[PDB]
């Protein structure tokens, strides 16, 4: 399997690339692309780690050599304005060079950029709804951390379902579904708010000087590695991502996905919702739909 990271020179890209270099299956390939001219040496830096993952890096305006042969494309470039055009340009190159790959959109605003990517793929005539993913995994590992801390559980043992979108009120952690624990009314309210604003914690703690890069690299790595396990034939691999699903709530929606050799193998039910969660779901959907329309309109 060959994984291409676009935007590999930024904070998220370098963290992601480091984890993939050390954790992808032996015999994989990792290609790094970023407009920053340092990118070939980010790959050379990583190439000195003795794992059986061949890694090369590319800069300039042409992402094609990084995308040659790619099976998975993870897109972390950017910093709406500028990121809309970057995602559009880069998905255009993906559609021309490796249209059969699975595409993981990390570039935010994920709610909207996944829609941009969809429309660019549709105009290219190669759009496969089962191969376009909004990487929401950072919401899940955050929820796992906060619930484990509150409830005195081991962090690696707690898994919190999170559905919906990837920003603010559209992020819906399903605390009612966490096995073995229950939450008071205040704890639901506090936990949900913290999860929906967790990125702001880092910004304030960085004194406004940066954003979440290292935890985001870890979350993208978790998704990217599960996806590759599935594309190599492992079964029972379930991960949540923002995908063009059936559309019962919105055109794109994050829900549990059984992954397979062709991307999404099955969109799984979001399951039973508490009255709090059903109400938060209904309250955010207009915002989520307008995030989606913004991305559709950028391209069309
Ligand atoms: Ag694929």
């Amino acid at each position: 399997m060959k994984v291409a990271v676009l935007g590999a020179a930024g904070g998220i890209g370098q963290a992601l690339a480091l984890l993939l270099k050390t954790q992808l299956p032996s015999g994989s390939e990792l290609s790094l692309y970023d407009i920053a001219p340092v990118t070939p040496g980010v790959a050379v830096d990583l190439s000195h780690i003795p794992t059986a993952v061949k890694i090369k890096g590319f800069s300039g305006e042409d992402a094609t050599p990084a995308l040659e042969g790619a099976d998975v494309v993870l897109i972390s470039a950017g910093v709406f304005n500028v990121n809309a055009g970057i995602v559009k340009n880069l998905v255009q190159q993906v559609a021309k060079t490796c249209p059969k790959a699975c595409i993981g959109i990390i570039t935010n605003p994920v709610n909207t950029t996944v829609a941009i990517a969809a429309e660019v793929l549709k105009k290219a005539g190669v759009y496969d709804k089962n191969k376009l993913f909004g990487v929401t995994t950072l919401d899940i590992i955050r929820s796992n951390t906060f619930v484990a801390e509150l409830k005195g559980k081991q962090p690696g043992e707690v898994e919190v379902p999170v559905i919906g979108g990837h920003s603010g009120v559209t992020i819906l952690p399903l605390l009612s579904q966490v096995p073995g624990v229950s939450f008071t009314e205040q704890e639901v309210a506090d936990l949900t708010k913290r999860i929906q604003n967790a990125g702001t914690e880092v910004v304030e703690a960085k004194a406004g000087g940066g954003s979440a890069t290292l935890s985001m690299g870890q979350a993208a790595a978790r998704f990217g590695l599960s996806l590759v396990r599935a594309l190599q034939g492992e079964q029972g691999v379930v991960e949540s991502a923002y995908v063009e699903g059936d559309g019962q709530y919105a055109r794109f929606f994050s829900q549990p996905l059984l992954l397979g050799k062709n991307g999404v193998e099955e969109r799984k039910s979001i399951g039973t919702l508490s009255a709090f969660e059903q109400n938060a779901l209904e309250g955010m959907l207009d915002t989520l739909k307008k995030d989606i329309a913004l991305g559709e309109e950028f391209v069309n």
